[PDB]
RNA sequence: AUUUGGUCAAUUUGAAUACAGAGAUCAGCAGUUCCCCUGCAUAAGGAUGAACCGUU
């Protein structure tokens, strides 16, 4: 969690400072990209020795008072439809739901540019 | 393109039993040190009071 946090912190740093910037620079962006991968994996790690074919973004997007880390996404993550399912016991019985593409929304588009 | 990072311990053994592993929480009081006040003692050191004359 203290990680995750840690890794927000950077990146709003990062963003609320170089706002319309970012988008240019194409080596930040791909550092970006790599450095929230890696974040990811250490908590990927830290669950376990062997490296998952793929979590699901859930448990790292997913809010800190959700029980999630809240990881603010700087990349394309995808959060797959399979991912999406859910279910809940009623009188009436256990209504179901599954599943256009939904995308973990980034923070690009919630800081607004210098200009 | 495959795979290692994945072994419960403990006990009874000459695999079975176990099955995660064995005081908590709330509250007093005293002591320790330093400080302040108070009463007493001990030394020291003052300050002062009390009629009226004394002793070979």
């Amino acid at each position: 969690t203290k990680v995750a946090a840690k890794w927000n912190t950077s990146l709003i740093s990062l963003f609320t400072y170089f706002r319309e910037a970012i988008v240019a620079t194409e080596p930040l962006l791909d550092i970006l990209v790599k450095g929230e991968t890696r974040i990811q994996n250490r908590v990927k790690l830290g669950l376990n020795s062997k490296m998952p074919t793929r979590f699901p973004p859930a448990v790292f997007y997913t809010p800190k008072e959700l029980g999630g880390l809240g990881m603010i996404s700087a990349s394309h993550i995808l959060i797959p439809a399979s991912d999406l399912s859910w279910s809940k016991q009623t009188d009436t019985g256990i209504t179901h739901f599954r599943a256009d593409e939904k995308l973990i929304p980034t923070i690009f588009r919630y800081i607004t540019t210098w200009e």
